[PDB]
């Protein structure tokens, strides 16, 4: 509960009532990672199940859908990505200290890692993950952990 569900594949991810989402790309040349979208529907069998595991003094947090690990992009966002690099797959899973809700962070030595910011790419969506800094009082940045037979079955 502010227990981290480790090692739980079906677990959701959320922000607010929306779950994340991630699909493996479907382009041919080479490509650096597919956008995390949250919404309330989901694109494909276990796209919005989640696998979160230690990772040295992190986390790591998996797809089962889409096979990608949850990544720090080049550009201040959060991607997946099909292969594993410890070098950007590495989380920081804080206590937000309210409820059950949490801040993903980048691994940043001293602390203050930029966090998962949910928010919408355009009028149109679609909502997607950005690294922005903290703000302890963003809404957009809260990530709570639903698990499979808990919240939902």
């Amino acid at each position: 509960a502010r227990k981290i569900p480790l090692d739980l594949p079906g677990t959701r991810i959320l922000n607010g009532a929306n779950w994340a989402n991630n699909s493996a790309t479907e382009n041919l040349a080479t490509n650096s990672g597919t956008l995390i979208i949250f919404d309330q529907s989901t694109p494909g069998q276990d796209a919005d199940r989640w696998l979160i595991h230690n990772y040295l003094d992190g986390y790591k947090i998996f797809n089962m859908g889409s096979n990608n690990w949850a990544s720090v992009s080049r550009g201040n966002t959060v991607l997946g990505v099909s292969e594993f690099d410890g070098q950007t797959c590495k989380w920081s899973i804080e206590y937000s200290g309210n409820g059950e809700e949490f801040w993903i962070r980048v691994p940043r030595e001293g602390g203050g890692g930029a966090v998962w910011t949910i928010k919408p790419a355009s009028s149109q969506g679609p909502t997607t993950v950005f690294l922005d800094l903290l703000k302890e009082t963003d809404p957009n940045q809260r990530i709570k952990f639903a698990v499979e037979n808990l919240y939902f079955q």
